C-alpha cells in the first residue's frame, strides 16, 4: 500500500544482484573504447546502468519490461477515464510491480498532499522578465523547490550511507508533485495574464496538472494522463537523464539533478522535436491545402526530400517497426478528434513518407516516433504554445529521472568519473 | 593583434582538421576496454570525452595548454607591482594555446570589464530566494537569471550556420565570465554582509574586481584572488562540473544554462567541499590541542587520529607522486605573505608530519596533500570565513576552463553525447553466454 514500504523490501535483493555482477562479471568485457567514441560523444560506447527503462529493439521501449501496448493492458486508469494513470506508471518504475487500484489511489493522493509550493518559488518565476524561455522560468523554480530539499539536510546531518534513498525518496516525491504547479504556473503567467490556478487534491495527478494549465476539459485529462505516462522514461543515455544522474553521483539532492536535467533537456537537439513537428505539420496545411490528395501529398513528400530537407519525426528512428508510443497517440486520436485537419495531415503522413523514406534508401528506419504525433493533440484541445511544450516533456520525464535517481542511491552507485584526453594524447597513442 | 575573436577564428581550421584526420586514419583504434565494473562504477577507467583546455601529468600535476602551474607563473603576465599570474591572462591560454604579451592581457581585462553589467531582474531573482538559500542555489539561479541575454540561443533560432555557432558561443561565454563574479559577489555581500552591495570597477582586473566586490580592497588579497582563480580555472573534464556542462553544451544549449548545471553538480558533497572540509577540520585541531601545537605532539595527534579510523583532510586524495603543484604555489603565497598565521602553522606542520606518518600505515597509494588542503586558510586569514561559500569561488574560477572548452566543442563541431544504456537484466544475459 506504501510505495517506500514496497521499495525497502524490494531494494536488498538487486543489491545482492550489483555484488554479484561484480564479483562474478566485473572483467566480463562489453565492448572496445576507441577514437570515434571518444570524439563522437560517446556513440556507441556502453557507459552508465539505467534500470527504470530500456530499448527493445523489437516491441519498443519497454518500463520495467513492460511495452507501452502492456502498459494501456494492466496499468489502472482513472474512474471514469480509459488512459493508463502516470501514478501507476510511477509505481512501477520504482518497484517493478504493477499497481492495485488501490495503490494507485493512495499513491494519487500522496501525491496531492506533496503538491505545497512555498510562495518564493512563485517569487523566483515572476522576478524573471516576460521573455525568459519557459524552460528557463520552469528551472529557475525547481532551484527555489531546492531550498526545500531533504536529502541535502540529511547528508550534512550524518545520515548513513545505507540509509540515502530514503530522503531521496522523499525529494524525488515531492519534487513530482511540486513541478507540475510550478510548470503551469509558467504556463498561466506567460499565456493567461498571471491567472494562476491552485492544486485540487481531489484529482489524479494527470489530471491536476491539466486542471492548473487551465483545461477542465475530461478529454484533456486523458491526453494528460497518457501524455505524462508514455513520455516519463526512455533510457539514461539522452542528454536529460544522464546529466541528472551525472549531478546526482556528486550525491547533490534530486532538485539540483532534475534542474541541471532541465537544461539538458532545453537544448534544441533533444526537447524541440514535438514543437517542430507542430509548426511544420501547420505550414505544409497552408502551403498545400487542408484537403490534400495522399498521391499529392507523395510527390510533396518526395520533393521535400529530394530538396535536402527532412521530414520532422521521420527518420530519426532506431526501431524496425513504429515507436509504440506513436500508435497509442494515434489511437488517442482516431477516437477523440478523427475530423481534426492537422491529424488528418499527420494521418496520411503515416501512410505516405515511409514507403518514400524506403524507395529513396537514404535513411535506416522509416517509421515515425511520439514527437511526430504529440503535436497535433495538445494543439487540437487549445495547448497550441509549440514554445511551451518542452515543460509538458520536463513534467512528464520527472518521473523517470526521480524514479532512477532512487536506485541510484539504493544501490550505491559510485561518482561518474569518465577520464578525459586531448588532441595530443590520442595522436601520441596512434 | 589585440583581437581575441580574430585569434580564435585563425586558429579553429587547424584544430578541425586535427579532428577531422584523427577520425580518417585512426578512428577505428582501440583505446581501451568496456567491463561491467565500469559501466557499474561510473565510468570508472574509461575514456570517454575530448577536453583540451587542460591534461593532467602525473608527475607535473594540470597542465593549462601544456603549461604546468610554475611554468604558467613564469611566462603569464601579472598585474603591475604583482606576482601573481593575471586570470585573463590564463584565459587567453586556454583559448588560443599561446601565452599573451602585456598589452593582450589589459586589452582582455578592460573587455572583460566592459561586459560585466548585470541587469537588475537577476538580483531580483536571487533576492526572492530566502536568506538561508544554499550560495551555490542562489549563485546557480542567479546563472538562470544571466541566461536571458544569451546570445548563442537567440542566434540558433534565427538560423545561423554550424560552422558558426562558436560565434555567439564566445559571445556568451566571455559575457557569462565577465558577470559571474558580479552574481558571485551579490550572494555572498547579500548572505553575510547583510546586503550591503559592492558594484563592479571598470578600473580594475579581473581577479581584482571581484575580491573588491567580496569587500577586500588590500593589494594582498588580490593578489590571492588572482593566483586562486588562475588555478582552479580547469582540471580535465572527467570531473563532475566539467562533464556536466560539456554535456549540456553538446545538446547545443547555450554557455548559461550548460555552466548552471555544471554548478548543479559542481555543489556535490563529492565533488565542491573538500576546501570546506579542510578549513573546518583544521580550526577544530587547533580548539583541541591549543593554538601553539609541537611537530611532535602534531604527530602524537595524527597518529591517533589516524589509528582511530580516521581520515586527515587534504591528505591521501593524490594521484600525484608528489605533492601537487597547485598546493605548492599557494603554500609559496602563505610562506611569503602569513608565515605567523596559526591556521597556517598546523597546515605547515601537516606537511612535514602527515605524509610520513600515511606512509608508515600503508593504507594510501600517495599521502601528498592536494590544493583543496591549502586554499582555506588562505582565504580564512584575509577575512573570507565563511566556509560554506567557498564552492562559490570554486565555481567562478572553474568558468574559465569550462566556459573555454564550451567555445571550442562549437568550434570544433562536437556532437551530441549519446552513451549507451543498459539494466541489470541486459548485463546478466550477456553473461550467461
Ligand atoms: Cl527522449
Ligand atoms: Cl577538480
Amino acid at each position: 500500500l506504501d510505495l517506500k514500504s514496497q521499495l525497502q523490501e524490494l531494494i536488498p535483493e538487486q543489491q545482492d544482484r550489483l555484488k554479484k555482477l561484480k564479483s562474478e562479471h566485473g572483467k566480463v568485457q562489453l565492448g572496445n573504447i576507441t577514437v570515434d567514441m571518444v570524439i563522437g560523444g560517446m556513440r556507441g560506447m556502453t557507459g552508465l546502468l539505467w534500470e527504470t527503462s530500456l530499448l527493445d529493439p523489437e516491441e519498443g521501449i519497454r518500463f520495467r519490461g513492460l511495452s507501452i501496448p502492456e502498459c494501456q493492458k494492466v496499468l489502472p486508469t482513472a474512474q471514469s477515464g480509459a488512459e493508463p494513470l502516470p501514478e501507476g506508471l510511477l509505481w512501477l518504475l520504482l518497484t517493478g510491480k504493477v499497481p492495485s487500484k488501490e495503490q494507485v489511489e493512495a499513491l494519487s493522493k500522496d501525491l496531492a498532499n506533496r503538491a505545497a509550493v512555498p510562495d518564493y518559488v512563485y517569487n523566483a518565476i515572476d522576478a524573471l522578465p516576460s521573455t525568459a524561455h519557459p524552460m528557463t522560468q520552469f528551472a529557475s523554480g525547481v532551484m527555489a523547490l531546492q531550498v526545500q530539499s531533504e536529502f541535502q539536510k540529511a547528508y550534512e546531518n550524518g545520515i548513513h550511507k545505507s540509509k540515502f534513498w530514503e530522503p531521496t525518496y522523499e525529494d524525488c516525491l515531492n519534487l513530482i508533485a511540486r513541478v507540475p504547479v510550478v510548470a503551469a504556473y509558467v504556463y498561466r503567467r506567460m499565456y493567461k495574464n498571471g491567472d494562476s490556478i491552485p492544486s485540487d487534491k481531489s484529482l489524479d495527478y494527470g489530471a491536476n496538472f491539466s486542471h492548473m494549465l487551465g483545461f477542465d476539459d475530461e478529454k484533456v485529462k486523458e491526453l494528460m494522463r497518457l501524455y505524462i505516462t508514455i513520455h516519463s522514461d526512455h533510457e539514461g543515455g539522452n542528454v536529460s537523464a544522464h546529466t541528472g544522474h551525472l549531478v546526482g553521483s556528486a550525491l547533490s539532492d534530486p532538485y539540483l539533478s532534475f534542474a541541471a536535467a532541465l537544461n539538458g533537456l532545453a537544448g534544441p537537439l533533444h526537447g524541440l522535436a514535438n514543437q517542430e513537428v507542430l509548426l511544420w505539420i501547420k505550414s505544409v496545411v497552408e502551403e498545400c491545402g487542408e484537403d490534400i490528395s495522399k498521391e499529392q501529398l507523395k510527390e510533396y513528400v518526395w520533393k521535400t526530400l529530394n530538396s535536402g530537407k527532412v521530414i520532422p519525426g521521420y527518420g530519426h528512428g532506431v526501431l524496425r517497426n513504429t515507436d509504440p508510443r506513436y500508435v497509442c497517440q494515434r489511437e488517442f486520436a482516431l477516437k477523440h478528434l478523427p475530423d481534426d485537419p492537422l491529424f488528418q495531415l499527420v494521418s496520411k503522413l503515416y501512410e505516405v513518407v515511409p514507403p518514400v523514406l524506403t524507395e529513396l534508401g537514404k535513411v535506416k528506419n522509416p517509421w515515425p516516433n511520439v514527437d511526430a504525433h504529440s503535436g497535433v493533440l495538445l494543439n487540437h484541445y487549445g495547448l497550441t504554445e509549440a514554445r511551451y511544450y518542452t515543460v509538458l516533456f520536463g513534467v512528464s520525464r520527472s518521473l523517470g529521472i526521480c524514479s532512477q535517481l532512487i536506485w541510484d542511491r539504493a544501490l550505491g552507485l559510485a561518482l561518474e568519473r569518465p577520464k578525459s584526453v586531448t588532441m595530443d594524447w590520442l595522436e601520441a597513442h596512434c
